[PDB]
């Protein structure tokens, strides 16, 4: 049911959002019956923040995204918000911040050793490849900032000082989407079943951004025997039943991956050896920079080879857009978007989901 579709790989044949979608099993921590005040000293709240990077300039486009996630999940548990940015952040986008939730606020600074390219990057080379993507890669004009966001978003967000005494984080972009009622504590939901990380949407990437990320990886895991995980995700990260260009491309990496924009995930995770290591690997190699590896597919790999499969949940109950894709249940709590509908554009969009071969590989908890 849950299987492609081919016409061509053409996306899902039935998706499991279509039917009736309810709240995940055992105890839930509900606003109702628990201190979720937001300046209680004794609150139900672990310790877990909604996490950003974002610029002064996306301000407007990250209040609607605040409006959505407060309205629907936040006012109810008032859980802290924490916001990234390598430059200094103005006034105005802190008291229009700080207007948009009950909960506090709080304005971080990404350090220059975190955001600067490491020294044994060359520039020149940078340069070069950058020329050669742009050329290639369609709608894109390359920016070394990307190249840096991504490298943060993969390694360095979980060493921010800041979210030292934190376990758990929300990442969410401006111009984002929530479009159904939370009525459950969904980091306490993490914390009491001990999982890693919640994903909304899964989708095949760009070979051309990661062409060498699959190559550096398996040179890790030579290099590391011990670190492979025995509940894996191996089927998942190297199919190609679906697109086997893509994995050709990508010598020998299906390219799919957990939508990285949406993230609720354990920080000591990525923290910690295995991850970490993997990270240091990759940030050697020099493929944030010399290509252009993405936090999601280096994310969704470190989960795949390193995580316990069972730990990582889909949050299909999270009513979710990030232009041009969604994650719409088919749910009385949800309103404003198509249950089951995966993208809103060309129908050439529609092969870029890759739910079914996570959904076969790996499973749909
Ligand atoms: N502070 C800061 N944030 C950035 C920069 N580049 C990207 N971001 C943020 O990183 C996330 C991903 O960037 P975005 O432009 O949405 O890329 P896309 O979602 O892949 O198109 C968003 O939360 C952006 O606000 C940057 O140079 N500085
Ligand atoms: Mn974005
Ligand atoms: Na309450
Ligand atoms: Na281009």
């Amino acid at each position: 049911s849950h299987g492609p579709s081919f016409i061509e790989y053409n996306g899902m044949k039935r998706d499991p959002l279509l039917d009736p979608t309810g709240e995940p099993e055992g105890h839930l921590w509900r606003a109702d019956d628990n201190d979720y005040a937001p300046n209680s000293a004794h609150s139900a709240r672990t310790n877990a923040a909604l996490i950003s990077l974002v610029r002064n300039e996306e301000l407007e486009d990250l209040i609607s995204t605040m409006k959505d996630l407060e309205r629907t999940w936040n006012s109810k548990f008032n859980y802290p918000w924490i916001f990234f940015n390598d430059k200094p952040f103005t006034e105005e986008f802190k008291k229009r911040t700080q207007a948009e939730t009950k909960a506090k606020c709080y304005y971080e600074q990404v350090p220059k050793e975190h955001w600067d390219p490491p020294e044994w990057i060359n520039m020149e080379l940078f340069r070069e490849s950058a020329a050669i993507l742009t050329e290639q890669k369609i709608q894109y004009s390359d920016k070394l900032s990307y190249h840096q966001m991504c490298r943060w978003n993969s390694g360095m967000f979980y060493k921010h000082p800041a979210l030292k005494n934190y376990k758990y984080y929300w990442r969410v972009e401006p111009k984002v989407q929530f479009f159904c009622n939370v009525d459950y504590d969904v980091f306490r939901f993490m914390e009491d079943r001990n999982l890693t990380y919640g994903f909304t949407i899964n989708l095949f990437d760009d070979p051309k951004t990661v062409p060498t990320l699959w190559p550096e990886t398996k040179k890790f895991l030579a290099a590391n025997p011990s670190y492979l995980s025995s509940n894996n995700m191996m089927g998942w990260l190297t199919d190609d039943s679906l697109r086997p260009d893509h994995t050709e491309a990508a010598n020998g990496y299906s390219t799919c991956h957990f939508w990285s924009n949406f993230e609720i995930g354990d920080l000591d995770f990525f923290r910690g050896e295995q991850y970490d290591a993997y990270f240091n690997h990759l940030d050697r190699a020099g493929g944030f920079f010399y290509e252009r590896w993405g936090d999601a597919p280096v994310h969704s790999i470190g989960l795949g080879l390193f995580a316990d499969a069972a730990k990582v949940h889909w949050f299909r109950d999270i009513g979710y857009n990030h232009i041009p894709y969604y994650n719409c249940p088919n749910s009385p709590k949800c309103s404003k978007c198509t249950p089951g509908q995966f993208y809103a554009g060309a129908p050439f969009l529609a092969k870029e989901d890759c739910r079914p071969s996570y959904f076969k590989h790996v499973g749909m908890h």
